[PDB]
């Protein structure tokens, strides 16, 4: 019976490590599985001449992390014939965070890119560069309002019951009780705020010479760009366009 | 008992494999399932000189997603024969923040598409550019409001029970005691906002000379695209249609 | 069923001890589990001429602490053919002060090139040195504030509940009593801070002659230096730089 | 990033026992290439190469906004970042 989760082991990493090998770069792979939480340990030997970019490593780590049962990527470790661990593995904490990385620059890849197309026609082809910084927010942010409306006054309360004795003498020993149960407005809004929103913009532009360019044709070039931002002063944001001679 | 299972699951993925290769683009691919939550990780290799489309990936991930019993398409994993891990649903570091820029960046060439197709017969098919920036609101929200009709006028509330008990002498030692049980007016609306609604737009529109525009001219074609954007102030949109040569 | 679970740990032990020896500069590895706690001791043997540099260890370590179930890499043993142990982690009286002399060497390292970077376009490709030590803080700390807005102000108050009960008799014999039950808003920080933050700076920075630089050229230099470390009065971090004939 | 390690195995293998962990390769516009790792947590050098590539961003884009004003070389920038790696939470109410 454990020969036979046994004889089954030695084929998965067998006939994973064929696949692996049918991928291009990898000229042989060599993977070990360690399933009691589990691990694999891939290993393999890129063609010569070769090396598994960036994005070519998560391939061959998904390739084993989704064809081995409860095995995530974060255990998978990848190793060349030349030593050289290209998993990171090993950290268990700050791994993941180069992504905040990745994913600023394109939020601001698109506003730059953006920024060139509403500009290029009117001062041309390649006589504009701008470029963009955005302080984005990943702090994992929840609310919960939950609001209530005012029934201090009686022209606008909601009575559930009342009661109310009032009496009276003539000496005037006078008297007036009162009890209230009310029924209350009751809003609840519940955020949970987007992890990734834009905190602050702040981009500069440079434009070509013609001989400079009008006080009024560089105005109207700082306004287009204060859409192609979505300039807010609520956000702070700051932009900065000069035209300056290039080389 | 086990090699009953597991034959099985061995030849499912020969199976599986055995249509991804009747697909068109792929000449040959390579499954392993997962099923102990389950996963599995094509390997396609596609044809000399193609690539899978976006829409051709969600082809080979619901032909597998779908054929096993318990997969969701998120477990699904898809590699070529050059690395080049296709899916994304397998990632974990962010893996949804790099997808809201995929869509509103759509938001954005919707209404750009769609401004300068209202104005390219007005100013010519090339004479026209116009860029959108969409402040999109990704915040998981709710609400539960809870409203109550006022019935403090007695000529609108709604007595369930009432005892009114009353004395008078006569020194006019009254009293007046008096209950009640109202029944009120309860709405209860529950929204559940949607994720992805607009929050404000920034179109910039660059017009081509003919020799420059009219006047009035100018305010025609900044009201089709007030339009053509779906231009709502109360979202404090921001619009900004400038007429300069190009080039 | 004892033999069972040898005869396969036997099998994994040569078959790990195949894949080390693909990896390059081992030209034969010999590795034993220890499966019980466990462990493991690799002994490779390493090409004529060659030796496992910092981030080769690693390689060998994840190669065997992942393809065996439950063992840590702070367990596994790498030793050469000629003593030399290379790992550590089994060398722990610490196992931890041998890493932060060689981390504070690298945020040292960091600020040192970079003011070698800054300022050697001003002085020259060689006439500028500097050293830089940094007092690390490697104190495992935590914290947790809880902090409280203060109502004693009644306009700011946030009353759940209340009693006023009054008295009088007109010889005025009055009385005021008087209950209050409060709502307390209530922020509750939980920091943990880093294991590795910055001190204190000092940096010494020597610049050749030209001939004595001039004032204004050690003043600019001073300043520049001064960005590149990081300067904060606040961190009461020292920078001395120093004009001098070099040799 | 791949002929990085054909500089540095070029190095490192021509050198009686240098691991390639130990070779520097440096352009003539500063820019230190390698890094490698160091060992003992694993995790504190995470976050120098992360605080490295946060300065780099900085870095390069201010040469690329200043290159077409000054020159294609006739600006360099060094930037510092002192980021924060404390796991705060918070609760208001």
């Amino acid at each position: 019976q454990f020969s036979e989760q046994v004889n089954y082991q030695r084929a998965l990493e067998g006939e994973l490590a064929r696949t692996i090998e049918t991928l291009g770069p990898v000229k042989s792979a060599r993977v070990h599985l360690a399933m009691p939480s589990p691990s694999a340990s891939v290993t393999v030997t890129l063609e010569p001449g070769r090396a598994l970019d960036e994005g070519q490593i998560s391939a061959v780590v998904h390739l084993v992390s989704s064809a081995v049962a409860g095995l995530p990527p974060g255990n998978v470790t990848l190793v060349d014939q030349s030593g050289h661990l290209l998993t990171q593995s090993n950290t268990s904490g700050r791994d993941l965070n180069d992504a905040q990385l990745k994913f600023a620059n394109d939020v601001e890849s698109r506003i730059q890119r953006r920024i060139e197309a509403i500009l290029s026609p009117i001062v041309g082809n390649g006589n504009v560069h701008a470029q963009v910084t955005a302080q984005l927010d990943f702090a994992n942010k929840e609310q919960t309002e939950e609001h209530y409306s005012p029934n201090g006054d009686a022209s606008k309360a909601t009575l559930r019951s009342r009661q109310l004795n009032i009496s009276e003498q003539v000496p005037r020993s006078t008297q007036r009780n009162e009890t209230s149960n009310y029924e209350v407005d009751r809003t609840i809004r519940h955020t949970k705020m987007n992890v990734g929103d834009i905190e602050r913009l702040s981009v500069a532009v440079v434009v070509n010479y013609k001989l400079p360019l009008t006080a009024d044709q560089m105005k109207q070039i700082e306004d287009l760009t204060r859409e192609a931002m979505g300039f807010s002063d609520k956000r702070g944001d700051t932009l900065n366009v000069v035209n300056s001679p290039f080389s």
